[PDB]
């Protein structure tokens, strides 16, 4: 698994976590989350009612004892060994198709990069990513010719994915806005913010609106949430998410969040779920980002943070979160905040790990908590 991570990053992890822990983290990072979480949209349905609906569809949702809005599905796999060499013709899936097949998706024709020319419908085939990673085994539903030419349709029925997570996007329950797939750490983040119907609230990197819509249901669609993002497309997706979930609580504004103080607003609550190197996201087939990215991105985040601090009322609260493992983007950037008149505060839910040499922030690790790598800091603005 070590091969998935560039050498300097591997050394970075070893230095930051220790060899043993670093190896455990990288090993687990290569795999999908063991517990696949969704958020119950309490704007439309209760937890137990939704469970009833999911059991109807043959699913086995389990309840979280920490998040009353949390449900998770247990992951299946690995369905074959890491060294397994099937005696099968090869279908090569592109980078994006391979990651979904790796988690139980079918392989569709646009997801096909190239393939063995002997392949005919009904043949048993093995599916590999462009770098030779075996991600699944299945049965071809197209001949070679159609597989490499079709613009749509089913190319390989994946009957033996490396791992299996439930597909929920096609469920009626999903279409009716009953839930939103979202990781446990991300859900804890919105809770730890403790939004109140009275609060002036800003999500300054909000799209596609996972944490924004969670705030909306915690507010029970009362008050107002200001949601910022620079990307019009991701905002477009956020508009669809809002409509589907029945969220009436949110005001979308497109802009560079680093210029936030240009508004006249002094917020009581700010969520900064910041753009990051995403070193913690799963599954991690091949890690492309490295040290140069950590420094650059950490520096990039400081612009957001400063903008947030200046836009916070005194006594105001900032929640900073990332889906990355790096020190610089996390504990390092919190020290920055501490130098700018912010103070660490106890988080209302703490089920993760302590931060690196730092007491009140909350970290999540894949090998310890069965989640994506994650980071959460909660701060109080004591002065300007
Ligand atoms: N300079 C900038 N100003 C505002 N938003 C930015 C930005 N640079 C990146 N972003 C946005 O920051 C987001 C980080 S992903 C955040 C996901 C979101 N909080 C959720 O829970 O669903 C991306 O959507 C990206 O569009």
């Amino acid at each position: 698994y070590l091969e998935a991570f560039p050498k300097e990053l591997r050394e970075y992890y070893k230095n930051l976590f220790g060899k043993e822990e670093a190896n455990k983290i990288m090993k687990k990072l290569r795999e999908p989350v063991e517990h696949y979480y969704i958020r119950v949209n309490t704007l439309k349905i209760s937890r137990e009612k939704l469970i009833g609906e999911l059991k109807k569809e043959g699913l086995k949702p389990l309840r979280s004892p920490y998040l009353p809005e949390g449900l998770y599905f247990v992951r299946e796999g690995p369905n074959f060994s890491d060294d397994f060499e099937p005696k099968l013709p090869v279908v090569v899936a592109n980078k994006y198709a391979a990651e979904s097949v790796y988690q139980g998706a079918m392989l569709y024709a646009p997801g096909v990069l190239k393939a063995d020319k002997n392949i005919k419908e009904g043949d048993e085939v093995q599916i590999r990513d462009p770098k030779g990673l075996l991600v699944g085994i299945g049965i071809a539903r197209m001949d070679y010719k159609e597989m490499t030419e079709a613009t749509r349709g089913l190319a390989v029925e994946v009957t033996l994915p490396k791992f299996k997570l439930p597909s929920l996007s096609e469920l009626k329950a999903f279409e009716k806005g009953y839930f939103y797939p979202q990781g446990l750490p991300s859900m804890v983040t919105a809770r730890v913010l403790e939004p109140k119907e009275d609060d002036v609230i800003i999500d300054m990197a909000a799209a596609p609106g996972g944490k924004t819509t969670h705030i909306a249901q915690l507010l029970e669609n009362k008050g107002e949430i200001i949601a910022i993002d620079k990307s019009k497309n991701r905002l477009r997706k956020m508009e669809e998410n809002i409509k589907r979930l029945g969220v009436k609580n949110v005001k979308l504004v497109q802009m560079d969040a680093r210029k936030l103080p240009d508004l006249g607003i002094k917020a009581d609550k700010i969520l900064l779920d910041a753009p990051c190197t995403a070193l913690g996201v799963r599954p991690k087939l091949w890690e492309e980002r490295t040290l140069k990215h950590i420094e650059a991105t950490a520096r990039y985040q400081r612009a957001f943070i400063w903008a947030a601090i200046k836009s916070l009322r005194r006594g105001g609260v900032l929640v900073y979160s990332t889906c990355t493992l790096s020190y610089e983007e996390n504990e390092g950037n919190v020290k920055f905040m501490i130098r700018k008149g912010m103070k660490l505060e106890e988080q209302s839910i703490f089920i993760g790990s302590p931060g690196i040499g730092m007491n009140k922030v909350q970290r999540f690790y894949p090998h310890k908590h069965l989640t994506q790598g994650f980071f959460i800091a909660k701060l109080r603005k004591v002065k300007d």
